């Protein structure tokens, strides 16, 4: 441990959210984990965020539709050699 | 080279949107700047309107504070291990 209370934490925070990574944040929730701190509810809870990665793909496939057919073919084939499933549940070849 | 133009990516839209890994979206917005598809002001939008990493440090920090100072201690021992510079910003010694 170290002795750091709620009332310190509070004025950290800031610093935190500014300027920690995400590696050290996955690793940070395994030792919450770990210590008994969170069960694995709240940890999948702090770690999922479905709502701001289903608000990249919207912008992601919005600005590439937008450039046309010739962008839209690349990124389907970008799709294709990152994830095969995907891509074929979008109708793209393989 | 595949032909996959706008209508299909656009009947393929709700997919993508569902079914998309984080790691297949970061990956795919440097393929496409790698391609020329986006300028680096592009790909920056798409990112910085929706911060997965800030959004998962936020919920982080809030549910050990509201835990109190046992938990806000376990945590912050953990950090000063993880990162000295988020240590030092946050005032925790190390």
């Amino acid at each position: 441990m170290q002795n750091f209370g709620a009332q310190e934490m509070r004025k950290g925070r800031l610093a935190f959210v500014r300027l920690s990574k995400l590696e050290t944040l996955q690793n940070l929730i395994d030792k919450m984990l770990a210590e008994r701190v969170f069960n694995k509810g709240e940890a999948a809870d702090i770690l999922e965020s479905n709502d701001i990665r289903a608000d990249i793909a919207r912008a992601l496939i919005d600005s590439v539709t937008k450039k046309g057919d010739v962008a839209c073919s690349l990124f389907a084939g970008a799709i294709a050699r990152q994830d095969v499933v995907l891509a074929d549940a979008m109708g793209i070849s393989q």
